[PDB]
């Protein structure tokens, strides 16, 4: 009734231990705090809308999504998709302060827990391939679930 | 304290809309009755695995898990799984009675969901490749948070 707003923030960090597919889309609900995370071999439009569709059916459907500028955000099959889900977007102040703080937190406490869980497996590089699915989905359950 | 415990039933169903990958693994959580499901190309330990990875980041870690007497969910690669995870196997009352009449109804639900928001979009038989995705997320969604 008077809960938290449901207002997600998502943004994609590199992470070269995940190749081939590297770039990790993270979304972090703020009201919550609960962390969503997919992986893609490249940054595009299609790639975050897949990455949004994962978090809806993981989180349920937000109010809105705060990203930054990027053009994978702000391109036009994007707002399509967005606008077909009823999602309202905001790349927030325009010159900003950068109110997509959380989301910057949630890639640093994802980047350490994957170095340290494949490390305490044996990787101390590249994750196998094989083995990034089960990792990745342990990093986000330590993440969420504490 | 007095909540439900935190049992899943998960069986694995067919659906060829969905091929290559047509194998669904599905897992309800009886305490709060949402769904998990997860697409495989084979029905083999490692894919029931894969699956509930996923599911324990989605859902948290489960007291247990009821299975059937599957060789996928029986054998020793997968019940080494489990006890590295702390969860108890049941495939219950042997000769049964089929306590898992919820996963049961799980299917049915989902397949119909599958098949009507597929020939929304124009998809009277299978669903290209790459539209699968978003569209499993979307039964999903809707079977969850209805």
């Amino acid at each position: 009734g008077l809960g938290p707003l449901q207002i997600w923030q998502t943004d994609f960090t590199l992470e070269p231990r995940m190749a081939p597919r590297s770039w990790l889309a993270v979304t972090v609900d703020t009201a919550s705090s609960a962390i969503v995370v997919t992986q893609h071999g490249r940054v595009t439009s299609v790639a975050a809308q897949h990455h949004w569709a994962t978090a809806i059916a993981v989180l349920g459907r937000p109010k809105a999504i705060k990203t930054d500028n990027g053009s994978c955000f702000t391109s036009k099959s994007t707002r399509e998709w967005l606008a077909r889900w009823g999602i309202a977007h905001t790349t927030g102040i325009p010159g900003n302060s950068q109110g997509q703080a959380m989301v910057e937190r949630a890639n640093r406490l994802l980047k350490d827990k994957i170095r340290v869980l494949a490390e305490g497996d044996g990787f101390m590089k590249r994750i196998p391939t094989s083995k990034q699915g089960e990792l990745l989905a342990k990093a986000m359950y330590a993440l969420n679930h504490f």
